[PDB]
């Protein structure tokens, strides 16, 4: 039930639905709470999915196509916004990431 | 001579020096250019094949077990490496692609 040190470097968007990193590790956004700053819980999920799909065939989105880890552990949105890392925890063979833009 | 735009989304290692894609197409590495990093010539031409090889089976390769195409522009190797597919073409029904680290 503890947090995860090592953080992914990049979170490409695969599907609307699905993000992939450099460890070929699928992450899915499952909730997007909002009040000023929204927050996305990307749960690591198995796949059993494919076909790297385009922005074009994506496309209107609340979340960036890309997510780039910066020197200070902030994630930067493909559209120049910055997202704080809220946690990279794990709860019973369940590994989630919650980003707060 | 013939720039082709839809390149394989997934290179699988069938054996040593034999890859396949989603299409069950044959891709053949003939040259690797150790310039300072890797340059890999891949060329299509189907070869009759049965039981694929195991990674152990194909032994510690020059090449990877699998390349998988990311939305970014590039193929991720089974090793967190990325490869610049610098060209995809055909010279008289002759498919060629170049992959570099």
């Amino acid at each position: 039930r503890a947090e995860t040190p090592a953080h992914p470097n990049r979170l490409w968007i695969w599907e609307k639905h699905v993000y992939l990193d450099e460890f070929r590790r699928s992450w899915l956004p499952v909730v997007i709470k909002s009040n000023e700053k929204f927050q996305v819980i990307l749960r690591q999920e198995d796949v059993t999915l494919g076909e790297a799909m385009s922005p074009s065939q994506l496309v209107p989105y609340e979340l960036p196509l890309m997510w780039q880890l910066y020197p200070k552990d902030r994630y930067r949105s493909a559209d120049s916004m910055y997202w704080q890392i809220l946690y990279h925890i794990k709860f019973r063979d369940v590994e989630d990431m919650l980003l707060e833009l």
